[PDB]
């Protein structure tokens, strides 16, 4: 296997304490996925620790990574502070058969984050710091000339600059594709996966927003705010909270009989599968707007007020838009009186 240096996953055999063209120190494995492996490493020249992502050695890996350096060189390379937002492609390489990406080293992921308050959830000051980043990042990534959709924003891709401050950038743009001929595609992690992809619709940068959405009141309440076993689940769920989808959508989706029934007036309900009926499961009750936050526990905390929550919501709702044509967009996220202090 690659001369000993490959198991039969055709990943890199990391070996701690290897050192790579007279240059690396390979420390650790701190990553692994479908795409390979990612190691943490010391680079003796530029005297810092790198992550570097390691490719499985398999031809359709290397150009989805191909893909992913064209748009990291794409994104690091743009004129507006807004990129920095977005994880630092140092340089890329090939060694030993792998395509290694050269990443600026972050910190933990909003997920540690979660887990570290033992699935509690942040105050509503650290959601707005963070809402607000997430925010310009996607006013970032919706620049015509990127029109980057991540198709994969979850907590876990969300890291934190450092241990210390608020500042977050985006990882992981190796399902990422630009805006073209639209497509569905099974797509996003389940829990933040957007109604049009569960559809079986064409997305755009929307479904983002949505991922944004779901993200935001996770980092508040601790849990994920839509946790699907399966995607009736998921639909289900969503239902739950958000009630029954526009009839222009589902008349519109190939997959709207998955989870929904046309009855003789032309009116849609969900399907039987158990369930809250649907929109019972409110937001207002879910963010505890008017009885101290989330399981009441941010009640008589500074800048939890009634006002505060309503304004969230208010956020929230725009951002959970079942149409992904009136679904807020960045910049007007933005503007929000949620961000007004």
């Amino acid at each position: 296997y690659n001369d000993g240096y490959d198991d039969d996953n055709y990943d890199y055999i990391v070996k701690n304490g290897e050192k790579w063209m007279d240059r690396y120190e390979i420390d650790s494995l701190i990553g692994k996925g479908s795409f390979g492996q990612v190691v943490k490493a010391y680079d003796r020249v530029e005297q810092e620790w790198v992550a570097i992502k390691i490719i499985k050695n398999k031809k359709a890996f290397l150009n989805q990574a191909q893909i992913e350096v064209r748009l990291l060189e794409l994104m690091n390379k743009h004129d507006t502070e807004m990129k920095y937002y977005i994880v630092h492609l140092k340089r890329h390489f090939m060694f030993r058969n792998h395509l290694c990406l050269v990443f600026e080293m972050l910190s933990y992921n909003l997920y540690d984050l979660l887990r570290n308050t033992n699935f509690r959830g942040v105050s509503l000051n650290l959601t707005r710091k963070f809402a607000q980043q997430m925010c310009t990042a996607l006013l970032f990534l919706a620049t015509p000339e990127l029109s980057i959709i991540h198709c994969d924003l979850k907590p876990e891709n969300i890291l934190l600059c450092n241990p210390k401050r608020s500042a977050i950038k985006i990882v992981d743009f190796g399902s990422s594709c630009q805006l073209g001929q639209r497509i569905y595609q099974y797509i996003q992690s389940r829990f933040y996966r957007s109604p049009e992809v569960l559809l079986g619709m064409p997305y755009d940068l929307a479904i983002d927003m949505w991922s944004l959405g779901c993200i935001l009141v996770e980092m508040h309440t601790g849990e994920p705010l839509f946790s699907g076993a399966n995607e009736v689940d998921q639909m289900n769920k969503i239902v739950e909270v958000l009630g029954i989808p526009p009839a222009h959508i589902l008349d519109q989706a190939p997959k709207a009989r998955k989870f929904f029934e046309k009855l003789p007036d032309g009116t849609w309900n969900l399907k039987k599968t158990e369930y809250k009926p649907p929109g019972t499961r409110k937001l207002h009750n879910i963010l505890g707007v008017e009885t101290g936050g989330p399981g009441g526990r941010r009640a008589g905390e500074s800048g939890h007020t009634v006002a505060d929550y309503l304004k969230f919501k208010d956020l929230i709702l725009r951002m959970l838009d079942y149409d992904p044509k009136t679904r807020i967009q960045p910049y007007y996220a933005l503007q929000h009186s949620f961000f007004k202090k």
